[PDB]
């Protein structure tokens, strides 16, 4: 049952059981503790003999998910500091080049590890891919911009992750030049910042993006703005130099003002007119720093980035109800609030119809989910697709279809319900997806992602911007659609972003 593993850093003592090794908590970074919030990971110092690689660390510090997405998504914290570590499942250390999935959980930035029980990687690897998770530094201390810091920890994270998995995941059997880099939401929005960040090079074959895409970074000087009202509320400076010294739960404390804060209405009396404006979406979403991040990653994709690098890519067909359903508060949406909203894109109010008539939302919460989806998620990925449509990298896309149960199936396909069908861990997320959800679409969505990592086709016909294809997931049918919703896909024709 013990099996040991050479890092880079030391032996690693996993666990081997049923054909499948399991290391969990090998650190790929030292413990970002106090002033290494802020800085760049450092390799882990080296130990001799054999470090317990057992069971997953410390979780990166998190608020807590808002009560109404909490319930859903049910977060499994791990104290310790010692929390840049990843976990590897491999069927077999000594197999030659196995396919590499290295798993960016999302989570918003903020929230998220990748030892989360739904991302288990055991069916991963007894599917003969080797499977990785891992935790990147989140919220203020991953992302919050410092003039005192290099930018984006949590990218920096990332990024030496998966150059852990090019230097050590060969001893784990697998294949550093087939890695599959996956995440969700902010997980895929990484992937897109990775493959528009130099020093992400090389260091993944293929990218699959679960309902993430290049739009979610911040602005420098909104981030600064950012650093400066999170240190204005913390009475220290807006430097590394002091938050190094904050302690954590202040931190997360006013990480979640901040976060509600930007979620809402910003004050502009507290955050200017940009952000009160709405020039942030995520406030820890990663900044654009100009020297890792030179722009958003989407204008990177667009200008090439990733192209060489084969890509799966969708969203949930009804992803932001996530965030406005399960409180039971969609119907008091007004249509008038709608057409503000679509104001803000520059959209008149009868693309609300549009919505409407392809079966995207009857009333105005419904249609405010679909927007949002569309605004965020969809349009984004699809201009990714669009991007790409001279990549000489394949692109292949889905929707996930399948509607959980949950909440008498007000939820629809909502955000995460794809997660435990990815990673077949469908009996760890019954807050989100129900008791009773069908493994045959685990079964079929998980091993389309072992396909694509396998050989970067995932075994349905490629997306282009000609007919528009996506593996449309649902049970009982997941089948091949062309050019979904394409009225409301042509509304965001000429949107800003
Ligand atoms: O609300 C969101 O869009 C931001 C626009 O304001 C949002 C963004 C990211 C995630 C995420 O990373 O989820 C990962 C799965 O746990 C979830 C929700
Ligand atoms: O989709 C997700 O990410 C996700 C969904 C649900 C959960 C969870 O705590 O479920 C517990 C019931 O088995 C965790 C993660």
């Amino acid at each position: 049952m013990e099996i040991v593993i050479r890092t880079g850093s030391g032996d690693v003592r996993g666990s081997k059981e049923n054909g499948i090794a399991v290391f969990r908590g090998i650190p790929y970074a030292e413990p970002p503790v106090g002033a290494h919030r802020f800085t760049a990971p450092r390799p882990p110092r080296p130990w001799d003999g054999v470090r317990d690689a057992t069971e997953f660390s410390a979780t990166a510090p998190r608020p807590p998910y808002p009560e109404a997405i909490g319930a859903l998504l049910i977060e499994r914290f791990i104290p310790g500091d010692d929390y840049l570590t990843l976990n590897v499942w491999t069927p077999d250390p000594n197999a030659v080049g196995l396919p590499v999935m290295v798993w960016i959980h999302g989570g918003a930035f903020t929230n998220g590890s990748g030892s989360e029980p739904v991302y288990d990687g055991a069916a991963f690897a007894r599917d003969g891919v080797v499977f990785v998770s891992f935790n990147y530094r989140l919220g203020i201390i991953g992302f919050a911009d410092l003039p005192d810091a290099p930018s984006n920890r949590g990218l920096l994270d990332q990024i030496a992750a998966l150059e852990w998995v090019r230097d050590n995941i060969a001893r784990f059997g697998g294949d550093p030049g087939n890695v599959t880099v996956f995440g969700e939401s902010a997980g895929a929005m990484s992937v897109c910042t990775l493959m528009a960040t130099p020093r992400a090079r090389g260091l993944f074959r293929r990218a699959i993006l679960q309902s993430g895409a290049g739009n979610m970074a911040v602005a420098a000087e909104d981030a600064t703005t950012i650093a400066a009202v999170i240190a204005h509320r913390l009475g220290v400076e807006p430097t590394a130099a002091a938050l190094a010294h904050v302690p954590v739960a202040q931190l997360l404390d006013v990480q979640q003002q901040v976060a509600q804060e930007i979620q809402g209405a910003p004050d502009p009396a507290v955050w200017g007119e940009r952000i009160a404006g709405g020039s942030v979406l995520l406030p820890f979403a990663p900044v654009i720093d100009g020297e890792l991040l030179s722009q958003r990653p989407a204008e990177a994709i667009a200008g090439g980035a990733g192209h060489d690098v084969d890509l799966l890519f969708g969203t949930t067909t009804d992803l932001y109800r996530l965030f406005l359903a399960p409180t039971g508060l969609l119907p008091f949406i007004t249509s008038d609030y709608v057409t503000a909203h679509l104001a803000k894109s520059g959209l008149d109010a009868d693309a609300a119809k549009a919505y409407t008539a392809e079966g995207r939302g009857e009333e105005p919460g419904d249609i405010l989910a679909s927007i949002i989806t569309d605004q965020v998620f969809r349009i984004p990925a699809l201009r990714i697709a669009e991007s790409r449509v001279d990549a000489p990298a394949r692109t292949f896309g889905y929707e996930f279809a399948w509607r959980t149960p949950q909440l008498d199936g007000i939820l629809g396909a909502c955000h995460a319900v794809e997660l435990p069908f990815v990673f077949r861990t469908l009996d760890r997320a019954a807050s989100l997806v129900g008791t009773n959800p069908p493994e045959e679409l685990a079964e079929t969505v998980h091993n389309a992602w072992v396909r694509f990592a396998t050989s970067g086709d995932p075994g349905w016909p490629a997306w282009n911007p000609e007919t528009r294809s996506v593996m449309r997931f649902d049970h009982p049918v997941s089948e091949m659609v062309t050019d979904p919703y394409p009225a409301t896909r042509a509304l965001w024709d000429g949107v800003p972003l």
